[PDB]
């Protein structure tokens, strides 16, 4: 059994003998999450803290309350803005002046705030048949994966008192700069896991946004995303230092991804795709469109998990399983200290 296999490897280990205190000695994994940004690594690493260590306590979820707020706020003013480009008039005209409140109340504010007045604005505006046909073509501008998350529950985030839960901070954005670098222990395994915006890598966790399929890159039109993280995935994987790591890959968001592909389809993203439009199908494509990236097939087998990074109990179950296989394949490798 596939667990067990695992323990019996381990129990294999002789090196903690050569330790004089070899038995509580920490048995040391580097971790390297890399991907596109937006494709969830930021969203790993608060699982990584949710289920393995504190978690997220009520106090530290009030830190995140203004982020919630901006996080809303950039949402509905991106759809707003977007109507004007895209030439959407608003279902009931009496929801021009609320649009032009929603200009006045974010230009005078110096961060993200909520008042009744502005969670009525900005109910006002998601409920328009309109904005919400504009919401719907958001593959054609830039708009936050938490949009419909945080504006379908503005009820509960406009209450005072509101106090932000965990779901509400893994659904945030936050601006991540650098190479963060956050530790925690599983399984008697000292995890060190990098989140870069490297030598000895015992494991490489790739993210992508499987959603992106339809979306064009941030800073040209014209440039499609999969097809950018497809060329990402292609150098790491392929890249020398990398030949004794365990890559695994997280084809992630994959809730939102089985939401937009019933109607978009992934011929957008690959033209010659010929298979269903379906999850089941256009899931299977993307998968073996990254994996068959590997140029080293006969020794180097690539691990793909289906994730929903926000999820955390689907993320609990990805990582156990993606430990019981750094334990059977490169224990070995991994330091005492
Ligand atoms: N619905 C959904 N949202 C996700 C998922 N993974 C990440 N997000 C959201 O996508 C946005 C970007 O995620 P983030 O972890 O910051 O990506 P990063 O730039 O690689 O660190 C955040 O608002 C997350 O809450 C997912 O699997 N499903
Ligand atoms: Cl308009």
């Amino acid at each position: 059994s596939a667990e067990d296999k695992a323990a019996v490897e381990r129990s294999k280990m002789i090196d903690r003998n050569l330790r004089e205190d070899g038995e509580k000695a920490a048995r040391e994994v580097k971790l390297l999450l890399l991907g596109a940004g937006e494709s969830g690594k930021s969203t790993i690493v608060k699982q990584m803290k949710i289920i393995h260590e504190a978690g997220y306590s009520e106090e530290e979820c009030k830190q995140y309350k203004a982020v919630v707020y901006s996080n809303t706020i950039q949402s509905i003013i991106a759809i707003i803005r977007a109507m004007g480009r895209l030439k959407i008039d608003f279902g009931d005209s009496a929801r021009a002046d609320d649009a032009r409140q929603l200009f006045v109340l974010a230009g005078a504010a110096e961060e993200g705030f909520m008042t009744a007045e502005l969670a009525g604005v900005i109910k006002r505006l998601w409920k328009d048949s309109g904005v919400q046909a504009c919401f719907n073509r958001s593959r054609e501008y830039q708009l936050n994966d938490s949009a419909a998350y945080y504006l379908n529950d503005l009820d509960r985030i406009a209450q005072p008192n509101y106090i932000p839960t965990q779901q509400d901070v893994l659904r945030t954005r936050v601006k991540t700069t650098g190479i963060v670098e956050t530790h925690f222990t599983f399984k008697d395994l000292h995890f060190k896991m990098f989140d870069v915006a490297f030598e000895g890598v015992t494991a490489i966790i790739f993210c992508v946004a499987l959603s992106d399929y339809d979306l064009v890159l941030a800073e040209d039109e014209e440039m499609n995303r999969m097809h950018e993280s497809m060329k990402l995935f292609d150098s790491i994987c392929n890249n020398k230092w990398f030949t004794d790591t365990s890559i695994i890959l997280f084809l992630n968001k994959k809730d939102l991804f089985e939401e937009k592909i019933k109607k978009s389809p992934l011929t957008i993203c690959y033209p010659e795709y010929a298979g269903s439009n379906t999850y089941e199908e256009a899931a299977a494509y993307i998968q073996c469109q990254f994996e068959d990236l590997n140029k080293r097939k006969d020794t180097k087998e690539i691990y793909t998990h289906f994730t929903c990074a926000t999820d955390t109990k689907n993320v609990q179950f990805v990582f156990d399983a993606v430990t019981d296989v750094i334990i059977k394949n490169n224990l070995k490798d991994c330091g005492l200290f």
